[PDB]
């Protein structure tokens, strides 16, 4: 049934979900901390990458690419100016991905940055956020709020 | 299509929603603030409430501390409030979370299902039907038992 369920990562670790995501269901990540290293990952059972997000301060581009448990990083989505899609909201953040199906829809705060068209498909059975521990644009600790059995 | 937006209401006012909130979409409320105790000697502040455009209640949630329960109940623009629906024990609703909450209100077309933080309080039976088209968080003025502030994201265009 529809259920909400909670979750706390810190910088580094990742977490199982107790109530996977699929077709219908979406993940939000909050950030209590914005300061513009962080890459939002959505992993399959088999450890597959179903969608990694990677916030490239340097560059000032946001990534997004999936990668096969034994494989190499496929094709990867890029969208320019990071700073652009977080306008609106100062000193925090979020970030939604909502599974359609045959493709991740991700928005950031209330904006749609991004219809990512799945290379890998199947269902989200663990979330992690890496900033190496370290922490960069993001606050060390990233609350995952998921809304699953939607459809 | 399927969006995301985000609200910032003081107690004791009201938002209209850009994106209205109808069967198949879900709204979550975020408390700073967690105090259930009658800190004052009148635990009835605490309210979220969906409205129809009319001016109805489609959704009118009620943290009561002193009775130590939860109402959930609507009316319409121009008449008394109607069948009342509650929920024993607030405290254990909000049980795994300490000093925070999150209220959530899934549209489901012919009912409401209210979340609390990651506990179903309530399949409410719609007494009222319609689209939300705009949302309020009252404490009336005051504090009550969430931060004076909620955050509030819809999430719509779902179905």
């Amino acid at each position: 049934m529809q259920g909400v369920n909670i979750y706390n990562i810190s910088a580094g670790t990742s977490v199982d979900l107790a109530a996977p995501v699929t077709t219908g269901d979406i993940v939000t990540f909050f950030s209590s901390a914005l300061n513009l290293n962080t890459t939002l990952n959505l992993f399959a059972e088999n450890g597959a990458y179903l969608l990694h997000i990677a916030f490239r301060l340097q560059e000032n581009v946001i990534i997004f690419n999936s990668r096969q448990p034994d494989g190499p990083w496929l094709v990867e989505q890029r969208v320019s100016d990071v700073a652009n899609q977080f306008a609106g909201i100062d000193g925090k953040a979020m970030v939604t991905v909502f599974d359609h199906g045959d493709k991740y829809q991700v928005v950031i705060n209330e904006k749609t940055v991004i219809q990512y068209t799945k290379q890998i498909s199947g269902l989200t059975s663990s979330l992690s956020y890496n900033a190496t521990e370290e922490t960069s644009g993001f606050s060390t600790v990233v609350e995952a709020v998921t809304y699953t059995g939607l459809a």
